[PDB]
C-alpha cells in the first residue's frame, strides 16, 4: 500500500534537513517526494502522491538489519500503480545523499523504468566511507538529474511537507553558505 505519512513537525524538518555537514546526531536520512505526470509538454502535479519517509533503522519486529530510506523509496513506487503509457518525474528531497549500493539500486531502477524521470535533490552529501564521488555518478550515468538543496528548495519542502500552520521557512545560520559549497563539490563530481 502507498500511503505515506504527508506532514511532519516543524522541528524533524530543522533538525534533518539543516545542512551544516556534520552527522551531529543525523542518523536518520528523510526523503519526501512528489511525482508528475507529462501531459501537453506539461508536469502535472500528482498531489495524493506525495509523502516522505525516513529509514527503518533494526527493530526485532521490522527489519532485522534496518532498511535504508532510499530502499523503502523503491519498495513503493510498484505500489503506486503507475500507468504505464505515462511518463512521470518523480522529484526526491532528501537529508543525506545514498550509500553506494542505494545508489546502485536507484540507478538500475531507472534504468529498467524508462517511464519514470528521477530529480534528486539532496540536503547534504553523506561521504559514504568514501564512496559518494562514484555513487552520485552512478546515478547521474542512468539519467538522475542530481542536485544539492538551495533556500527555495528548502522553502519548498517546508511549505509542503511541514504542518507549519502558515509560519514561513526560517532559514538556519550558514543555509546559503552550506548550500553554495555543496554545489561547488557537486559540479566537480559530476564532471
Ligand atoms: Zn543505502
Amino acid at each position: 500500500m502507498a500511503s505515506l505519512r504527508h506532514s511532519m513537525d516543524p522541528p524533524t524538518f530543522t533538525f534533518n534537513f539543516n545542512n551544516e555537514p556534520w552527522v551531529r546526531g543525523r542518523h536518520e536520512t528523510y526523503l519526501c517526494y512528489e511525482v508528475e505526470r507529462m501531459h501537453n509538454d506539461t508536469w502535472v502535479l500528482l498531489n495524493q502522491r506525495r509523502g516522505f519517509l525516513c529509514n527503518q533503522a533494526p527493530h526485532k519486529h521490522g527489519f532485522l538489519e534496518g532498511r535504508h530510506a532510499e530502499l523503502c523509496f523503491l519498495d513503493v513506487i510498484p505500489f503506486w500503480k503507475l500507468d504505464l503509457d505515462q511518463d512521470y518525474r518523480v522529484t526526491c528531497f532528501t537529508s543525506w545523499s545514498p550509500c553506494f549500493s542505494c545508489a546502485q539500486e536507484m540507478a538500475k531502477f531507472i534504468s529498467k523504468n524508462k517511464h519514470v524521470s528521477l530529480c534528486i535533490f539532496t540536503a547534504r552529501i553523506y561521504d559514504d566511507q568514501g564512496r559518494c564521488q562514484e555513487g552520485l555518478r552512478t546515478l547521474a550515468e542512468a539519467g538522475a538529474k542530481i542536485s544539492i538543496m538551495t533556500y527555495s528548495e528548502f522553502k519548498h519542502c517546508w511549505d509542503t511537507f511541514v504542518d507549519h500552520q502558515g509560519c514561513p521557512f526560517q532559514p538556519w545560520d550558514g543555509l546559503d553558505e552550506h548550500s553554495q559549497a555543496l554545489s561547488g563539490r557537486l559540479r566537480a563530481i559530476l564532471q
